[PDB]
């Protein structure tokens, strides 16, 4: 929409301080859609991406609105607000968490784009569901990280669309490198790839062998940072985290309803509204098994990332009081 582009491109962009986007405790709940788009421009601006990459304001504005438009409004959790919150957590980890200091402008550019694009056109159903219902997407990508390959395909489509080419000014070598980093960062959002690769990351930290100058270690770190940002709603102050967990559960139960109606199966506990009683004990298990070690490792990388670990520990204690 041309009208929405004009509304955004002609608007004054408030400061990062005013928008509170540097805060790990940030909440999008009170913001209007236009305000989330203004926050997004501010993220690109303050990470020196607009200046460094000579980005055309109108093009960046069109791209943000195209990304926002390509998230489904009938998806409870994996929608524009979650992608926006993931990017905000990336901005906070880069600024407040001091991750910016450890990466190049090209990596930062790729991470912010990947954070905003990582769930593009998420259908609100898991990879397993798409393989189960024999969906065309599952066939296109050989049942491996189906959604994640699709999110990158949607990301590229937007980047290649007329008037949305925010990378048009990059040199050919920079452009190819950025797309490769974006692709790897989006694929990293598949929790199966996080579990597969995390052991190597935790071992590198434990042995003090963690070296960001090594290209293989750099890619591994960017993958871990993507997961940390993706799951970051689990680290928010209790009331904010509780409201998002309700959306997470709503999406899982919506898939379960689809499985009951289309496949005639009793869904897995995670996807079964009738087994909503398992939520608190399952949240404790998931935080302990998946979340804590990741936030611990990121804090070892940069001490300033501690609020993510602190919030995760506080939420674990709260969910446990509900489950016990
Ligand atoms: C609330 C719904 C019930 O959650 C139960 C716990 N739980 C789970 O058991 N399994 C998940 N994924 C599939 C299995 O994965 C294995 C373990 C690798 C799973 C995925 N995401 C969340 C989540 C994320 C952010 C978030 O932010 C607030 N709140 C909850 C929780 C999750
Ligand atoms: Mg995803
Ligand atoms: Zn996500």
């Amino acid at each position: 929409e041309t009208r929405e582009l004009q509304s955004l491109a002609a608007a004054v962009v408030p400061s990062a301080q005013t928008l509170k986007i540097t805060d790990f405790s940030f909440s999008d709940f009170e913001l209007s859609d236009l305000e989330t788009a203004l926050c997004t421009i501010r993220m690109f601006t303050d990470l020196n991406l607009v200046q460094n990459f000579q980005m055309k304001h109108e093009v960046l504005c069109r791209w943000i609105l195209s990304v926002k438009k390509n998230y489904r409004k009938n998806v409870a959790y994996h929608n524009w607000r979650h992608a926006f919150n993931t990017a905000q957590c990336m901005f906070a980890a880069l600024k407040a968490g001091k991750i910016q200091n450890k990466l190049t402008d090209l990596e930062i550019l790729a991470l912010l784009i990947a954070a905003l694009s990582h769930d593009l056109d998420h259908p609100g159903v898991s990879n397993q569901f798409l393989i189960n219902t024999n969906s065309e997407l599952a066939l296109m990508y050989n049942d491996e990280s189906v959604l994640e390959h699709h999110h990158f395909d949607q990301c590229l489509m937007i980047l290649n669309s007329p008037g949305n080419q925010i990378l048009s000014g990059l040199s050919i070598e920079e452009y190819k490198t950025t797309l490769k980093i974006i692709k790897q960062a989006i694929l990293a959002t598949d929790l199966a790839l996080y579990i597969k690769r995390r052991g190597e990351f935790f071992e590198l930290i434990r042995k003090n062998q963690f070296n960001l100058e090594d290209p293989h270690e750099k890619e591994l770190f960017l993958a871990m940072l993507m997961t940390a940002c993706d799951l970051s709603a689990i680290t928010k102050p209790w009331p904010i985290q509780q409201r998002i967990a309700e959306l997470v559960a709503t999406e899982f139960f919506d898939q379960g309803d689809r499985e009951r109606k289309e496949l005639n199966i009793e869904p897995t506990d995670l996807m079964n509204r009738e087994k909503k009683n398992k939520i608190p004990s399952m949240q404790v298990g998931f935080i302990d098994a998946i979340c804590l070690q990741l936030y611990e490792a990121l804090t070892h990388v940069s001490e300033d990332c501690f609020p993510l670990l602190d919030g995760c520990r506080k939420n674990r204690q709260k969910w446990q009081a509900l489950a016990e």
